[PDB]
């Protein structure tokens, strides 16, 4: 509930192009006039507490693999979230264009996510919405770090039970699954059928897509995609797993099958459609 | 109307001692924890316009005006973070000085002219300039001075609309006090005082003004002019020879001025606020 008097955000930042536009908000590229440094600024009309309490928590979050919230401004009519600019694109586009892709690349990505999420957990924060579409590269560099910016929901949430930090560990297992075959472990006929399958937590390592994948990777995922949240790995536990901390992650090229599956399964991007706008 | 999410002011500053307590507020010495820099923080409960006024203040940036660095708000309080000045009150310095001249008074009025001229360019009328709110930045002997009823201009009493001219009158009044140690208008019965102020009837009384230059008296006459349309602006006052030239005398007048200060300004509102409860 603490504030200070600021100037007009238009006097502090030069608003350049719109990056994307949503149902209720808009994200603009903004240059800080004093420094020339660039930020992505989310502009939210107030006409759209709770959000005031939520956004204060985000301000506290400082981690190398999480997009930083650098400031929140307020006018009578709007909120402005000054966010760290990342310019490396979406995870799925990178993998598809990559040329070579292996278990070590997947494990390198999952290791950074576990670090980010384990930091949130220590800080007392459950993300609740972890999914590969909101994983963005920091920069266009080949070796760039990854940044955190219905089929993914944990069984205990479907089962109307109170959520915990375990919910996020489930989501990390689903992300690990997709990073190694390019499709989701649970997919609908009806949302009815999908719900019942997540509740039972019945999924496969299906042939042929999973035949080249190590037992170690599969073990890793079974410990995160565990139905019972009390049996499921924490982030700290998962980060000690040999697939992450050891040398069991294979270095075979699986790009061909993974890329084809992503093309089929992740052919629509909400970033792209926010850009396509109004 | 523009604000940023901030942290608890007490997480950014260590609040040390209370410097003073008023009817409605408290000033507390505070150390910025990241820097070790000291500020004077005015804490005002919301349980007692002011939004608009505070905004203007944050824009005021001049070396001879106490700066407003930041304003914090909690659900119940406003916290004005102010530049700390530590040289004490003008009147106390003069009284303890040992030696005091027209050159000293003129140096002091030159600074105030520069500060008030800046306020005027920025579109701001002070409206309450008085020597009791002039404080020294530091204890150094050559410290700059800082801006932090018998002083009010004739047109204000004449129930006319105030302009910037009002501050220039106040500078004349300050210049007068600085050269003799007593106010140009005083009467036990303020029916008579009102009439003297309305008519701008004051003296250069003897013997106190005997050793003062005709140049000083001429400068005050142009500032303490009854008609705001005939009265000097700060820009014009600053170009007067007593300010910009060398008509300011180098004769010690501390004896008479200090005696008069001791008689006329024995009470301090800063000391009263300190004394507290
Ligand atoms: C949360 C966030 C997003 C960004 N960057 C970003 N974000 C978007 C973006 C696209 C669609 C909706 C919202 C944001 N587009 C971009 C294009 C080119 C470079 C960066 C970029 N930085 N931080
Ligand atoms: C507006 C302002 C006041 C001050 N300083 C200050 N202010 C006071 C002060 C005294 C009484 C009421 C309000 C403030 N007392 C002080 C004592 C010793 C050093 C500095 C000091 N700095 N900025």
């Amino acid at each position: 509930s603490w504030k200070k008097q600021a100037e007009d955000i238009k006097k502090i930042f030069e608003f350049k192009e719109t990056l994307g536009t949503g149902a209720f908000s808009e994200v603009v590229l903004a240059e800080e006039k004093a420094t020339g440094k660039l930020f992505a600024v989310k502009c939210i009309p107030k006409k759209a507490s709770s959000i005031e309490n939520e956004i204060a928590v985000l301000r506290k979050i400082k981690h190398e693999n999480i997009v930083a919230l650098e400031d929140i401004y307020e006018s009578p009519n709007h909120l402005y979230l000054v966010m760290q600019l990342v310019s490396g694109g979406e995870l799925f586009d990178r993998i598809v264009e990559k040329g070579f892709y292996t278990e070590k690349d997947a494990s390198t990505l999952i290791r950074q996510v576990l670090d980010a999420v384990y930091y949130l957990h220590r800080m007392g924060i459950v993300h609740r919405d972890l999914k590969p579409e909101n994983l963005l590269y920091y920069s266009q560099d080949e070796e760039s770090k990854i940044m955190i910016s219905p089929g993914y929901v944990a069984p205990e949430v479907l089962a109307q039970k109170p959520y915990s930090k375990a919910v996020d560990c489930w989501s990390i297992g689903v992300i690990a699954y997709i990073l190694l075959c390019g499709y989701p472990p649970f997919y609908d006929e009806n949302d009815s059928k999908l719900f019942e399958q997540i509740l039972k937590a019945e999924y496969e390592f299906d042939s042929p897509y999973w035949d080249d994948i190590s037992d170690s990777a599969k073990d890793f995922i079974r410990n995160l995609m565990e139905k019972d949240p009390n049996k499921r790995y924490t982030c700290e536990q998962a980060a000690r797993h040999p697939w992450i901390a050891g040398d069991t992650a294979l270095n075979k090229n699986i790009h061909e099958s993974v890329s084809a599956q992503i093309r089929k399964n992740f052919a629509k991007s909400k970033w792209r459609q926010a850009f396509n706008a109004t």
